[PDB]
């Protein structure tokens, strides 16, 4: 009774002799309603689609069939690829109804039926919680989730769309040499770690706990593709550089190591009140500075000192546990006070510990430059492995796996999360292949060498917790902020001109208001959150499987109210857009020689005095290592593009326009801040404007690099 | 009977035919007059003949006969028979029962067609005028008369005539009225030391200007970015090429002496508050003053009167400037502040700002730009005052008076002579191409065409003979106080001060050599006062060579041996020690104003966006640096060579050996100091060892030789 033309749009990219001629695709429409007489699903109705037109890398397939006028609203379309090669389906359009066309967004590779004979399903752009699902779609919605989970076994093939978890047992290459054997990260008290996508390749015969290496790493198919010589620029970079996440408030004094003195030597810092007051007493005493929150620190001592011994056995690198202390001065800019470098007892020698400060005599000033060199190598490694790799790439992949395993593609929270997870799993597979692997790029150019990835595991174990990954909680956790209802964004900042925090809190508020509007459209109260079985499964799986090694921690948010959900989703989206943008180049990634003042010989010391430039070049990365890191630095912006389903709900579309507008407003706010003579951490002679968090030239919406 | 004398003249390498065919007339002159008449004895000699040649040397030989009653030979006469001059090294007389007699010559002897007058050379024995052997008294006087000339005529290249004139030869008003320069010397407005008279025509355009020439006469025998680092900026005030400017801060707050009716408020903008922000973790400002921990390089009052006119020159600017330093507990200097001042001009108020090391980008860049201006000022002052004025320029009048008034036979002439070598010729070259209108200095230094005038201002306002000796200079600047129990009898407020520490070693060694030498010839005050040559010498220095200061009461008296030792030790220090320390890099000009001086919105924005571009626009151009560094690219040393008269006298020779040994000692002391980890102003990471005053090679020459 109803004639329907189905049009499929396919994108071109570069056994086929026996392709079924003129029957490339089988298309079947699915009714939204069960047969009201029996309660069972109606049979899908369909026909084959043949090639119809090619224009500029785009191919049309057409199918013509008849549907009874009581079939019901079409809520989904089933597709089978009859030919031997996969095809990329853009979208499907159903013409011929009196209600106008229906678009189905596909954006998917459809495997050859000879690789996978299961039919693919595409739902309309209308989104539903599970209990609100039209009765004709309930079982196919569930069956599709089952398909994406797979069954936990098998070597994953390129055409698979199977999402599941496995530990990091694929970074070493014991089959090439035992020297390339690396510990498994994940599944143990000593090496806790987020899980990654399961690949299922055979385990190695030389190292049984290792998964064999491969030149191709599976992801589910649709996931595939010297300024610091200036003390004031060294300091400003802690607030507006690429690693704005390390600086924290000094509360205790004197500074004291938490490590075991019986293994690590005296725990008390060598930074004294006398050293600091010689520098700042023209403004205030140390006691006043502590009370008035003017002392700030980047403290890598306790995390790095337990690795010093192992790392020092590696030719061409060294290590110290380090601290960098800063005074917040009268222009609200940071002044470097001191750098402390510590070697623990090793090789019959006691703990070695020295403090370096800015200096107006030549030797002290050269030791200061070398001290900054070591500290900057530590901060470069911490930035790359923790601020960047761990806290964006690594911890996010389990969220992506869980999203595809437990949230239907027609679930509203799936469609909110979806664009913020694009390209990450593939980038992460590339990182396991060539960045964080044994003798990969990090190990060969960074201070910790083969111990680098283990250090990210220690940072995960000791420090990572979901509830401080949102920007307010992170600032609060570091002593930079306290809650204050009057103050802008509800936060009083001890560092008021903190370009990363200032611009980030604008982005954070806009994202949160968008997530709030979006959640409130679909979840009207707590009972709708509590009764969402896909949502509950998703959050339970993230904690108990994706982050299994921390599943018993008490800091995991509950998921019982719309506000709980808003908090979880805002955190995830912030991480994939703003956090990642803020951590994406003069700094050394490795310091290859010890300080000249570390157990000097008479003639080693004299060589340093005679040619300290040579000592600096011996410490700095080789021009090859630097050329390695730099050359290794290899879509649309946040707020530019509507997802098909957002644009289909008029209220969701309106919320997105308000989001886009706030982002544009923030662009103008940031541009004005970069012109403000009072914001000396972003405006000043030679000071590059702070634009890392500026929308629209730009903030990406996902971790794509 | 009689004695057979073999006279041998050694000559260093005119047309060939005259060269080989003509020779010399050599005569010997008795030391004593005829004892029966008081009359001079006629000299005796004969014409020479070529005897030997080797290694660039020709030897002429004269053989003649002398009466046995002739007496001791006190001189030889030489008459060149070539029609070209000839350089005589030394003369030896053989055949006397007592042995050879050597006469040192070291003198060009003119062609007889230029000057037919015979040349006289005295033996190596030295005499005060009253001790001159009777046969030599007249010739000793006649020689001085010859060397003075008559004050007239254009001097020619074969002349041996020493006399004075003003610096009226630096401009070129025969090219442009813009190349006119004021006469330096002889007026209240432009006091200056005199220079050697050349006697060329005066300009018809500018009648007070001597006409320019490509050849300048001298008497014939006179002719031949580290500071980006604050720690090196401040260390160079003590161990760099201009260690002469730093002074103790005496008054607080700082205040100009210039008339406020013309130059604006005199109070410095450097305040207690600014300094206390930097040093309170060490001590209060009040205690830093009381404990002599605050030091300054203060060019404000000498430079401020030139600022208005220098700023009218395209491509440069000027401020009056001060740089303030704090001596910390490791006895290293921390720079505190730079003050830059513009006087009221163009109906605008005095502009005055202070710059300090800073904890934020804009203040840090402004500090670097202010360092750039002050360093250009320090460079100009070093070049024009510490170097040109205080060594070259004030010394030339001593050289003129020495030749006009001290006999070549006089012991003090023979003490001074090596320390005066090459200076007159170099100074001539400077008048020709360095301090002349549109010369190297005017073209590459901040003051432009006002550069030489500023050296005249420094001479008129600051130069005094009695503070040119090193102890007096350090006491004058507040660096030292007299203290019997301290080394050299001076307690230094900057104890690690490489120039001063090393310089005081040199000073004492020179002073005891001069003391030994003077005491050999002047046994009491009566011998100093009755020395008519020495008195005329000192009178000519004060009333002619330094005529514009003739009335100052700080001129040393010259009545006692100790007066003479003071005077000569000062002169020798200046020609050797002082010159070595400032001669053997920084910008010489800063071409644009500080960005913070009357900024416009767009000018300020440009500076913020590209400060490195602003630095380059301020710094010297590549040509200006080339001219300087190419010119700045251009003999034996102190304690190395005995003068002939010094070797001739056993006690003086012994005194020189002690002098030489002390200098060798001082070398080892200085090498030890450059390895002392406690002496952070000369030893440290990347610190070049301080060797400018190290005897026996950067080398202490005995004279201002370059
Ligand atoms: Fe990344
Ligand atoms: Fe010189």
């Amino acid at each position: 009774s109803v004639s329907v033309k189905a049009t499929v749009t396919v994108k071109l990219t570069v056994d086929d002799v026996s392709d079924w001629l003129g029957k490339t695709l089988l298309l079947e429409v699915v009714s939204s309603e069960v047969d009201p007489k029996t309660g069972l699903e109606k049979k899908p109705i369909g026909a084959y689609a043949h090639r119809a037109a090619e224009k500029d890398g785009e191919v049309t397939y057409e199918s013509d069939f008849v549907i009874p006028d009581d079939f019901g609203e079409i809520g989904a379309v089933l597709v089978q690829n009859e030919h031997h090669k996969e095809m990329y389906l853009r979208y499907i359009v159903l013409d011929g109804f009196p209600n106008g066309p229906i678009e189905f967004n596909c954006s998917s590779w459809v495997a050859s039926k000879f690789d996978d004979p299961q039919k693919r399903v595409f739902f309309t752009n209308k989104s539903y919680l599970p209990l609100e699902t039209p009765s004709g779609l309930k079982e196919i919605r569930e069956k599709e989730l089952v398909t994406l989970r797979g069954n936990g076994q098998g070597e994953r093939k390129s055409y698979d769309r199977i999402y599941d978890y496995d530990v990091y047992d694929d970074l070493g290459d014991p089959d090439s040499s035992p020297e390339l054997t690396r510990p498994v990260l994940g599944g143990s008290k000593q090496y806790p770690y987020p899980r990654r996508c399961r690949t299922g390749r055979p385990m190695s015969k030389i190292d049984p706990k290792a998964e064999t290496r491969s030149s191709t790493v599976y992801v589910p198919r649709d996931e595939a593709f010297f300024s610091w010589f200036r003390d004031e620029e060294f300091s400003r970079q802690t607030l507006a550089g690429l690693n704005p996440y390390s600086i924290q408030l000094v509360k205790e004094w004197p500074l004291k190591s938490t490590l075991d003195p019986k293994i690590y030597g005296p725990p008390e810092s060598a930074i004294t009140t006398e050293i600091v007051e010689r520098e700042i007493k023209g403004f205030m005493t140390v006691d006043e500075a502590l009370k008035q929150k003017k002392l700030f620190i980047i403290d890598y001592h306790d995390i790095l000192l337990p690795y010093v011994s192992e790392v020092r056995q590696i030719k061409g690198t060294t290590l110290y546990g380090s601290r960098a202390l800063f005074f917040l001065g009268p222009d609200n800019t940071l002044k470097p006070l001191a750098i402390e470098l510590v070697r623990p007892p090793m090789d019959g020698k006691p703990q070695w510990k020295q403090v370096f400060t800015p200096s107006w005599e030549a030797t002290g000033s050269w030791l200061w430059k070398l001290a900054k060199t070591h500290f900057l190598a530590h901060d470069a490694g911490y930035h790359q492995l923790v601020s960047h790799w761990l806290r964006t790439h690594c911890v996010t992949e389990p969220y992506i796996i869980a999203t595809n395993r437990q949230l239907s593609a027609m679930h509203p929270i799936y469609r909110l999360l979806h664009p913020h997870f694009r390209y990450t799993m593939e980038i992460n597979a590339l990182a396991r292949e060539a960045l964080i692997n044994a003798d990969g790029i990090i190990e060969s150019a960074f201070t910790p060498g083969k111990y680098s990835t283990e250090i990210s595991s220690a940072a995960y174990g000791l420090q990572w917790r979901f509830d401080t990954q949102g920007l307010p909680a992170d600032l609060i956790s570091r002593g930079i902020a306290v809650e204050d209802p009057s103050s802008p964004h509800g936060l009083k900042l001890a560092i008021p001109d903190y370009p990363f925090a200032n611009d980030g809190l604008l982005l954070w508020d806009a994202i949160k208001e968008w997530v709030t509007d979006y959640v409130n459209f679909f979840y009207k109260d707590a009972s709708m959150v509590k009764s969402d079985a896909e949502l509950q499964a998703w959050w339970t799986e993230i904690r108990t499987r994706g982050h299994e090694d921390k599943k018993d921690e008490t800091w995991w948010p509950d998921l019982k109210t719309p506000q709980d959900l808003i908090g979880i989703v805002t955190t995830m989206v912030w991480v994939t857009s703003g956090h990642h943008a803020a951590v994406n180049p003069n700094r050394p990634t490795i310091a290859r020689t010890n300080l000249p003042s570390e157990d000097p010989t008479e003639e080693g010391w004299r060589r340093f005095l005679h040619k300290p430039e040579n000592e600096l070049l011996a410490c700095l990365p080789t021009q090859l290592q630097a050329a390695k890191v730099l050359t290794v630095l290899d879509e649309e912006y946040l707020g530019e593009h509507l997802e098909p389903a957002w644009g289909a709900d008029p209220l969701i579309k309106a919320a997105f326009e308000r989001f886009s507008g706030r982002l544009k407003e923030i662009e103008g706010i940031i541009d004005a801040r970069n012109e403000d003579k009072n914001l000396k951490n972003r405006h000043g002679a030679g000071v590059v404007p702070y634009e890392l968090l500026k929308p629209f030239s730009g903030v990406p919406y996902s971790i794509s690099i």
